[PDB]
């Protein structure tokens, strides 16, 4: 039965990932900065303290990131820090099984769609830039520290009790109010629900030597129009749709992946799709 | 006459594509930290960076660290630099920009030669950060219409550098001058955007280094690149190759 170190363990994403845990058999233990039945264990992720945080711990997920706000690449330098001592502290204690949580935002090319892992990355953000930095750092210690880092590029995560626009439709169609959409779109967006996220790192966790980097996408690539009526339908909000705005939105590009090398070398597939995962969180918003 | 902003003009490459500049018939424009051509101190802060900037009319990105710890956090540094940088030309509508990159964004010896549409695959945190720097330079080419273009340098060798060349499996090896020959044709097409491989060729074992060297005085990974993008888009190719550069090295030692 193995311990598993969840950094972020506490996050959105991490609350899914740390069940899923549990609920493999395995043992999960949560990395927080702070708190105020799971095992957490409080960090400074320093080299030195993790070293101590990470001594008794067979596998590590890592999880923990910051989001930004200023559109500068020092917001994130913290993270690249965080990140090479977390994989230090492994090294010493010995532990190989880790998984990177990445993210499709390593893409951009439309040109290119869908993208494989083969694909140029080619950042529109810092927290891409950044993102991608922690991906080779990784990579680095797997290729001489015989580390086995798993790099997950995650399509879009939705799921439930989290006000970005697919947050906001869930709420407002909900109370049953009318959604609305800037303009019209043409541009498709591919959404992978936390839980079937969660379970990429469990499968992932499955192959302990194997290291390199996968895409994991759900399908899957929506437009905003769809993710509205999709919404509106399991929420009994039926048409409850307004667009705002004549012509192209032109404020949204494509982003969605071909996740093969996922499926074949993970084994892995999504539970859901959009309407079947949207069923449920509406199934549970009653809370 | 054009002015041309030269961060790290002051070291090994800076001093080389300063002449270059002003060979060129422009006006070089050294930046630098201290003073311990016109030269302009900068603490690299946003606001200097604005001030020192605003006559200027193209920049030759050379400000780097070298980082001895291989930690990645002994880089962040030349990104906020970078950053900053370019948020001051933008300020002062610069747009012709040139990035010293590098060969080390490449490690994989099963795609030799390594051309641009190779997949990065760093194997130092030097590298790491260079391909961070350049993706930096990249958003703000396609967002706030800059127009970086991010050169890969091979490995550089010149006149008055302990590395083993100056001591004294193949890998790419770039004459200064011809580096900076480069940055010149880059500059020249203030228009374009991207990411350029600059190599010579010139694939030498340390064998063969060592051999060339004795003959023109008298006395590990593989890793080169595939130059035909920078050939093709920006007309350069190198005017030296090592024979020929060691035998100029070593007329400029007897003095
Ligand atoms: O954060 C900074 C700011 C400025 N410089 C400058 O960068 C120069 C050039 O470095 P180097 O001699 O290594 O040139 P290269 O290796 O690219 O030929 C130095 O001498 C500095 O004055 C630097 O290195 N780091």
């Amino acid at each position: 039965s193995l311990k598993i170190a969840v950094t972020g363990g506490t996050g959105f994403l991490g609350q899914y990932v740390v069940e899923s845990i549990k609920n493999d058999g395995n043992t999960p233990i949560i990395l927080t900065r702070s708190i105020g039945d799971y095992e957490y264990r409080v960090s400074d992720y320093t080299l030195e303290d993790l070293i101590n945080q990470l001594n008794d711990v067979d596998a590590v997920v890592h999880l923990a990131a910051t989001r930004g706000s200023q559109g500068k690449i020092s917001e994130f330098h913290d993270n690249e820090i965080l990140t090479q001592n977390l994989y230090d502290a492994c090294y010493e204690n010995n532990i190989s099984n880790i998984v990177y949580a990445s993210t499709i935002s390593a893409y951009s090319d439309e040109t290119s769609l869908p993208w494989n892992e083969k694909e140029l990355p080619l950042p529109d953000l810092m927290y891409g830039v950044s993102k991608l930095a922690c991906e080779h750092i990784g990579n680095i210690y797997s290729r001489k520290k015989g580390l086995c880092i798993k790099n997950l590029r995650f399509a879009h995560l939705y799921g439930f009790n989290e006000n970005y626009m697919i947050n906001r439709f869930f709420r407002q169609a909900f109370h049953g109010e009318q959604l609305t959409l800037h303009a019209n779109s043409v541009a498709k967006r591919e959404f992978l629900y936390a839980k079937d996220a969660a379970k990429s790192v469990i499968y992932a966790l499955k192959q302990e030597k194997v290291s390199g980097t996968f895409n994991i996408g759900s399908g899957d690539a929506l437009t905003n129009y769809e993710v509205a009526n999709t919404i509106n339908n399991a929420f009994g909000n039926k048409d409850n749709l307004l667009v705002k705005n004549p012509n192209a939105n032109e404020g949204i590009h494509s982003s969605y992946m071909d996740s093969s090398k996922a499926k074949e070398l993970l084994d892995f597939s999504t539970d859901y799709n959009f309407a079947t995962a949207v069923e449920e969180i509406h199934l549970l918003m009653r809370g």
